[PDB]
């Protein structure tokens, strides 16, 4: 997250690290059982980090569960990042607590100028590197898709949406991907891609997750 803040530690309960031997991409805890994160996250052998803020410290909060299955959206598209979302089931459910708790999925969509949180533990610059230890947060509104296209050129499909500033200084980094887009109290957004970082007129890129709840849902009944 370049030009955030520190959240503070266990401020966003919902946020998961998923490591295999060091932390690679965010993502959201929507049940006891299961997470949602990026399709482009996937690997196998992953353990999934509930109740972190320092990734490098044991502070007395985390859970530390391995991922039984994964799955990747039937119609990702590595090329384009069309269907970007993956869900992740637990081996042991998470012992739910004012610190690991689940996101609500939405029940309708966002609509543009709808302040967001993003929040992750990706590089903080723009240019060059810093990888932080605690938990970055980032206010962002969601961009309508034609000020987002006309400014960036990106091709972008109806299972996307841009969030963040077109000016510059403010958006989500590598390091980041796989973790929460939340507006309203809802998971909106998945971080998926974007060029560069905090780039003028390039905004961060988001997986549209209320176009995916009844997939989230009839998957994880019958899994
Ligand atoms: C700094 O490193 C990068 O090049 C960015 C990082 C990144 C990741 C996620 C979000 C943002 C952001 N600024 N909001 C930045 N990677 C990428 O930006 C993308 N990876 S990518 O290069 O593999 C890629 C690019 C484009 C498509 C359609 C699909 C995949
Ligand atoms: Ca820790």
């Amino acid at each position: 997250i370049v030009g955030g803040y520190t959240c503070g530690a266990n401020t966003v309960p919902y946020q998961v690290s998923l490591n295999s031997g060091y932390h690679f991409c965010g993502g959201s805890l929507l049940n006891s059982q299961w997470v949602v994160s990026a399709a482009h996250c996937y690997k196998s052998g992953i353990q999934v980090r509930l109740g972190e803020d320092n990734i490098n410290v044991v502070e007395g909060n985390e859970q530390f569960i391995s991922a039984s299955k994964s799955i990747v959206h039937p119609s990702y598209n590595s090329e384009t990042y069309n269907n970007d979302i993956m869900l992740i089931k637990l081996k042991s459910a998470a012992s739910l607590n004012s610190r690991v708790a689940s996101i609500s999925l939405p029940t309708s969509c966002a609509s543009a100028g709808t302040q967001c949180l993003i929040s992750g533990w990706g590089n903080t610059k723009s240019s060059g590197t810093s990888y932080p230890d605690v938990l970055k947060c980032l206010k962002a509104p969601i961009l309508s898709d034609s000020s987002c296209k006309s400014a960036s050129s990106f091709i972008i499909t109806s299972n996307m949406f841009c969030a963040g500033y077109l000016e510059g200084g403010k958006d989500a980094c590598q390091g980041d991907s796989g973790g929460p887009v939340v507006c309203s109290g809802k998971l909106q957004g998945i971080v998926s891609w974007g060029s560069g970082c905090a780039q003028k007129n390039k905004p961060g890129i988001y997986t549209k997750v209320c176009n995916y709840v009844s997939w989230i849902k009839q998957t994880i009944a019958s899994n």
